[PDB]
């Protein structure tokens, strides 16, 4: 059902600080090598007032290479697709809300992303753009209430040194009742691989990678 190829269209609606705005992508990537890249354009609130960094973990858990040890609850999703959902805890109390409702159309995957964040204080480094990128993660996946979990210690890395710190939890929700794996860990890198001068086009890059914890 999943293609070893499988193309990426997308639209992101919300705003940031009371700051709306609106990015549509195109994409391709390899679900079973866990890699993708997608384009990302402004269409509304351009130029954009906050790092673009906030916004790069909500623009699919299908793009995991996941061992065959693991049921894989993303691609069995489909063709029915799955949603999730997004907290994002800043350390300065900053917070950013996402939901994400991915479909799929012969190779193509489709997403309605909505993002929302608040409480920024304006000489913050989101605000001041002072993120230069995530540092590599590890996503602790698991089940709860018969739901798909998933947790991840996040850091931004910024100008003048220091890290910026975020807790990630994420819900995920398949469209149909799909085998749900055991705790497993997922293993993510996402890199801004390009960007014009106010990020109004951007080339983003995830390649991540499905595995148990390594303690025994």
């Amino acid at each position: 059902v999943i293609k070893p190829e499988m193309k990426i269209k997308l639209r992101m609606e919300g705003a940031v600080n009371g700051h709306k705005f609106v990015i549509e992508g195109e994409g391709i990537g390899k679900p079973y090598e866990g890699t993708q890249t997608l384009d990302l354009t402004v269409k509304e609130g351009a130029p954009l007032p906050f790092s673009y960094d906030i916004l790069t973990p909500a623009f699919n858990r299908a793009f995991v290479k996941y061992p065959k040890d693991i049921p894989d609850y993303f691609k069995q999703a489909f063709p029915e697709g799955y949603s999730w959902e997004r907290s994002m805890t800043y350390e300065d109390q900053g917070i950013c809300i996402a939901t994400s409702d991915i479909t799929m159309e012969g190779d193509c995957f489709f997403y309605k992303i909505r993002f929302d964040g608040t409480n920024f204080p304006p000489n913050g480094p989101v605000m001041q753009k002072k993120t230069l990128k995530w540092e590599p993660s590890t996503e602790k996946m698991y089940v709860r209430d018969g739901v798909l979990k998933g947790d991840v210690n996040m850091a931004l890395l910024l100008e003048g040194g220091g890290h910026y710190r975020c807790d990630f939890k994420t819900t995920y929700k398949a469209k149909k009742d799909v085998r749900l794996p055991d705790a497993h860990e997922v293993d993510h890198r996402i890199e801004i691989l390009s960007h014009d001068k106010d990020y109004n086009k951007v080339r983003l890059y995830e390649h991540a990678e499905a595995r148990y914890s390594m303690l025994p």
